[PDB]
């Protein structure tokens, strides 16, 4: 304990030494951001690292420190930070006019495609993140059951108002929520049959996202598809992370349909982007023509996210792409996962295709409570061993593909892990 | 009469736009009716634009109009600004999704906090929406309380919605809702409730209700109550804040405790900001701070480039003056014309923001206008078209740095044009 303490102490020291430029310029941000920060993933202690700039799948930080990078703007960045593709997609729309001010060129193209990748959804709605996403499909789930209760999950992350631990965060939202235990299919029958009748909506990640990675069961997303036919409710699917892992999305590679998606991340191509959609008879609430709900907001529609969305998907991020990065990422996880096996540590990787975690436990994770009594210390020797071998991570150990990234990019991974395990034997958990 | 004229005005609409007419058709298979933003449709279809010019907009079947609404009021650059594009060309060749703190959120930051100096700190969101979620977030974990005070006609995004009550779509916080510009019910109400009332929220001149400018005894009144009983004040400024060199709030010499911001701040790109008083955002500082902020696209280098441009080289303090100046003195041409006419028509509003209504007498509230006509507001907008004008449907005039005063003197001549052509149909003053 009092030697991981110390060896936490070094690895602050040796990364603040070694970053001067980065801790100049948080100290002289934080006059006016709150920490420093617009963005509270970003920030972690000592002070975190400015990027300067990026190319491909490398990013470098204001002290000029290059890195892989294995994180990839939080599942958004697919494309890398260069993509000419989205680029000149981008360039060709401003020079067409920016701010339309009305229905456009570019919009309705971009939601056939979605549409088409995503054939759970008749009709969408573009908003200007997945937090918006969320909260306008809950809205409208809400005002088309008549009803006002929420079904969430325990760990749940589905924006900046709309986060849960065992209870909803301090910034969530005051809807009425009813908070179950991820990937407890006996509760959740239970639950939602015992409140049937005020149940709105049952609202669920297929795969957990912030928590860690953490794949839902088949038996408890099906116990959800079967309770919320049965009383009643909108079963509503949040894809914002999870529609990247299969060619068409989590859901339909697991045979389930939902109600509602909501989608968000890489879908605008790398520009400010989310939305909702579903059946044409819930989302007809929208229809300025004949529904009673409205639903604005200014940059709904902008050329930019609708020009980068589409020039993405398109040439990019396509189905078959997005496949056969899920492959890399399968692999990738196996190999991490048989070298802690190997090494007797109690670590692990948990995941699905191109989106895995690290995690400092043995055993099944099944939810965020097997998480509770992890030692947070050892994330960031990781998180601080990682920069020293030219890795650029999430400090939740958060490990993101995107398209650039090379086979010797993964290697370089995996020998990383390889030599924190071998450096740190003394300091890390058993497996028994 | 009117009847007949409004089904004239969608014959000849129609008529000279089937390109518009195809594309809607089209789109609605994917999109309920075409749509993914409200305020964008208008019956019988609505115009799609192809390609925007300074202060000029084509639609797809190739009319080309002086842009007068400007996205909503977020466009005030106009649709082609260089400085605005070369920033951003620039920003995408150091590299986009950078993940991390970078070199160009700070810039805009203090640049910001230091033209509006009631926001001593602040974070960015992604819209206005966000930037009011946020701040009435944080108003209720700093005061311990539940109870949010907002007015009758107000909006502050897709959420936040009011009527005399809350519209379908607004999150079911505990909301107050009273009437604008009633100073004595806002003073009776916020003292009664006061020990459970954690902010009260307020645009110092309404927007979408229809340009409708807070009276300063009213203002003051909330200032005051709001202080007496322990509440934050914050003045949504998404679409005021450019109304002034420094913002409406500062014009009127009124210091709320947060300050939402939003449209034109972001120089064209998506954007929200929340700011205020350090020890309220202190909640959010992550070293020692109980909030959490996320959010994917909050501090993008797109966004922070073109703000950073905007706000520096095109719509300086003294540039918002100046269009503002511009704006009072349309007004005031517009409503000699009106009064001069006969008509019982007006503009309501502020410096270069301002709304075309059907009544006579003081616009203190949504209840003035409850009762108009709302076939008269689609009878000019279609009359503007026809004299190559494009406005919103409601009727909201807003200028941008690109118009001339020779676009100016057309929107005058349209209006005269209006009155002299449908003499029959408006309502007479007295
Ligand atoms: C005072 C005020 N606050 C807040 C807002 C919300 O800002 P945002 O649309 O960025 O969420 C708005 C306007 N939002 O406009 C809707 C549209 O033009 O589609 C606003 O007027
Ligand atoms: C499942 C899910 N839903 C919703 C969201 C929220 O989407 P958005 O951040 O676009 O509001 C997220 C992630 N948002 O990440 C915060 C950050 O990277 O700063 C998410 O994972």
């Amino acid at each position: 304990h009092a030697a991981i303490d110390q060896a936490l102490a070094d690895a602050y020291r040796r990364f603040t030494d070694a970053n001067p430029a980065s801790q100049r310029q948080f100290e002289a941000q934080a006059r006016y951001m709150p920490g420093a920060n617009s963005r509270s993933v970003l920030f972690y202690a000592p002070f975190p690292l400015t990027i300067a700039r990026g190319e491909g799948a490398a990013l470098w930080d204001a002290d000029g420190h290059r890195y892989a990078d294995f994180i990839a703007e939080y599942t958004a960045g697919v494309y890398g930070h260069s993509a000419p593709e989205i680029r000149d997609a981008v360039i060709e729309a401003m020079q067409g006019g920016i701010n339309l001010t009305g229905h456009n060129l570019l919009e309705g193209r971009l939601a056939r495609l979605i549409c088409e990748r995503f054939p759970q959804i008749e009709q969408l709605r573009f908003t200007n993140s997945g937090t918006e996403a969320n909260l306008m499909a809950l809205t409208a789930a809400l005002h088309f059951t008549g009803r006002r209760k929420i079904v969430v999950f325990s760990g749940g992350y589905h924006g900046g108002v709309l986060g849960f631990g065992a209870r909803p965060s301090p910034t969530t939202v005051p809807f009425d929520f009813l908070v179950l235990p991820y990937n407890d299919a006996q509760t959740a029958r239970a639950q939602i049959e015992r409140h049937g009748p005020e149940i709105a909506v049952v609202l669920v990640e297929p795969m957990q996202g912030a928590s860690g990675c953490i794949p839902g069961q088949p038996d408890f997303l099906q116990a959800l598809r079967e309770s919320a036919t049965q009383v009643g409710a909108l079963l509503v699917f949040d894809e914002v992370m999870t529609s990247r892992l299969a060619p068409h999305g989590l859901a339909n590679k697991l045979g389930i349909r939902s109600d509602l998606t909501t989608l968000g991340k890489y879908i605008g191509g790398g520009m400010s982007f989310g939305a909702f959609g579903g059946r044409a008879d819930v989302m007809a609430l929208f229809d300025p023509r004949t529904g009673p709900l409205a639903h604005s907001g200014t940059f709904n529609n902008n050329v930019m996210t609708m020009a980068a969305g589409y020039a993405g998907l398109t040439k990019l991020f396509t189905p078959e792409a997005a496949g056969a990065l899920a492959e890399r990422g399968e692999a990738l996880r196996a190999r991490l996962n048989a070298l802690c096996a190997n090494e007797g540590v109690a670590m692990q990787f948990t995941g699905i295709g191109s989106l895995m975690n690290a995690h400092f436990v043995q055993g099944d994770v099944r939810s965020s409570e097997d998480l509770a009594a992890v030692d947070g210390r050892l994330r960031q020797l990781l998180f601080f061993h990682l920069l020293n071998e030219d890795i650029y991570s999430s400090p939740r150990g958060f490990v993101v593909l995107s398209l650039p990234l090379t086979d010797a990019d993964i290697d370089r991974y995996v020998a990383a892990i390889g030599s924190f395990i071998g450096g740190h034997g003394a300091l890390l958990p058993r497996a028994n």
